[PDB]
């Protein structure tokens, strides 16, 4: 069963999920995606849209990744194409100090020196957008045109036991 | 005709070139290595060792880039494991203000944002060394031991239109 990545022409994102990180364990994620469209965001996460967030996305049919947070500021790009109408496995993980991106079951990037342990000053409730930001694009490192024409399923986020709210479902478009 | 990457137990480069940045018009860089070693240096340069430096290795068998100047700070891992012992073709692109590392003939990494143009402020002379660093192991984002046993060939390095010296070729070790 997959939902549709965009729902209409605006660019807000499909499902909006809430976690504390106080009771995270698990930080990673794990999804197959599905598209034809070379741009577009498939997540967006923060804890703190001004001054801690990152963001998942196609460029040129690639992976790219932008982060901004007081460790570390990129824009990345890595991966092979993903923009060929076929199924592909995703994994986005958070170890340690690094972040690591799995495709179709390959490491593609390791973000080193990007995270650090959970500190009273990050405030501790973090955001997971499905499909779009939770900021205009323009406030990217790099803009792109949010909107991706892509479907999703078999996702995992983070750590349900930590998950404080969800968007209503019903919103969602079967593909 | 290959050269070895590393001649004995020190961690200086077996090679050093300088070049004038307000002549050169090729930024890319190609070669082909090969390696059973997981961990080393490939190739590091700099503008300034303590301000604008970058260095292109192996960590755990794959890519690794790390780089330092006013723009950019990152620590990346990319792209396949390189040490298994077959020739690999490696490219180097600076185009814009990104950097672009293909591995056979396949991007594996484009860091955005990253370079600039060529501003008064900074000093025109780059220098390039091959199989180690110009400064100790200890001042990388993150250290590693630089000696990569592996060897070099085919080996083309920015624009030798720019080149203003290099190091001596006879103390160099054939494969
Ligand atoms: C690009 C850049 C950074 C991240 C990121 N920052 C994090 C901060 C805290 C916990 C997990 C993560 C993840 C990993 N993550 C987030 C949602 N699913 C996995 C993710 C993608
Ligand atoms: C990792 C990070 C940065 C770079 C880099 N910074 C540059 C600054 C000015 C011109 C070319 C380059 C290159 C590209 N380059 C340098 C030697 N051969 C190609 C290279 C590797
Ligand atoms: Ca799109
Ligand atoms: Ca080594």
């Amino acid at each position: 069963p997959a939902v549709h990545l965009s729902n209409g022409p605006g660019q807000e994102p499909i499902a909006v999920m809430t976690f504390d990180l106080t009771k995270i364990t698990k930080t990673s994620s794990s999804f197959e995606v599905r598209t034809w469209d070379p741009e577009g965001v498939i997540f967006y996460g923060d804890t703190n849209p001004k001054d801690d967030w990152f963001m998942l996305g196609l460029r040129d049919g690639r992976p790219e990744i932008q982060l901004h947070n007081h460790w570390a500021q990129l824009t990345v790009g890595a991966g092979p194409r993903l923009d060929d109408g076929r199924w592909h496995q995703v994994e986005v993980k958070m170890e340690g100090d690094s972040v690591l991106l799995e495709v179709d079951g390959e490491e593609v990037l390791r973000l080193r020196q990007v995270s650090g342990p959970l500190t009273s000053k990050r405030h501790p409730i973090m955001r997971i957008a499905l499909g779009g930001l939770l900021f205009p694009a323009s406030n990217l490192r790099l803009p792109l045109v949010p909107a991706l024409d892509g479907c999703l399923r078999r996702d995992s986020w983070l750590d349900k036991q930590a998950k404080i709210s969800a968007s209503a479902p019903t919103s969602l478009r079967s593909c």
